[PDB]
């Protein structure tokens, strides 16, 4: 059965865990139980093809970690998450994308840019800005809300499709 190794990356507090737990449990994370870095398995059918998603929800990029090179080597597709209320989280996408491409020694790595927390009025990153950046990178851009569940499935399944298209190259 086809297996896809997906990695959710981004700055601290952008909602990497909340997006992952929404896909896995259909439930929004509680602040009184913070999610620890872990992987999750979920079998889904996308465009009539069955597959197993193995998703690694990573710690914030500024948090301490010894597994970044290994997850970037193993990862087949990356969900590059920023939060729409955090300009640094958006600007730092540059750094994460560059590190993934460096580790994987590839200019073409399946990626989706995700602007999370779309429910928040306190927006500091405009949709158009992030759209244009994604066009420059040649990747899809999706705004999501882990809180409201808006576009969460779309974000992950779009990434699977990007990996499928990459495997066809
Ligand atoms: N649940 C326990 C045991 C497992 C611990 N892990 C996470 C481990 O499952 C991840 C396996 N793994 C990977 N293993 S790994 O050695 O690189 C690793 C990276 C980060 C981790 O937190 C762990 C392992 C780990 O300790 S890479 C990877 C990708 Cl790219 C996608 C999906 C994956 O499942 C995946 C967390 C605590
Ligand atoms: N309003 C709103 N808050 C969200 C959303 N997603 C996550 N949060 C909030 O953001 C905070 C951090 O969420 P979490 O998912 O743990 O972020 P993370 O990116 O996984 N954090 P860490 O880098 O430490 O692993 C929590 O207070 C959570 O409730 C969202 O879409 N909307
Ligand atoms: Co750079
Ligand atoms: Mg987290």
């Amino acid at each position: 059965m086809t297996e896809y190794k997906l990695v959710v990356v981004g700055a601290g507090g952008v909602g990497k865990s909340a997006l992952t737990i929404q896909l896995i449990q259909n439930h929004f994370v509680d602040e009184y139980d913070p999610t620890i870095e872990d992987s999750y398995r979920k079998q889904v059918v996308i465009d009539g093809e069955t597959c197993l998603l193995d998703i690694l929800d990573t710690a914030g990029q500024e948090e301490y970690s010894a597994m970044r090179d290994q997850y970037m080597r193993t990862g087949e597709g990356f969900l590059c998450v920023f939060a729409i209320n955090n300009t640094k989280s958006f600007e730092d996408i540059h750094h994460y994308r560059e590190q993934i491409k460096r580790v994987k020694d590839s200019e073409d790595v399946p990626m989706v840019l995700v602007g999370n927390k779309s429910d928040l009025p306190s927006r500091t990153v405009d949709t158009k800005q992030a759209q244009d950046l994604a066009r420059s990178y040649g990747i899809p851009f999706i705004e999501t809300s882990a809180k409201t569940r808006q576009r969460v499935e779309d974000a992950f399944y779009t990434l699977v499709r990007e990996i499928r298209q990459y495997r066809l190259k």
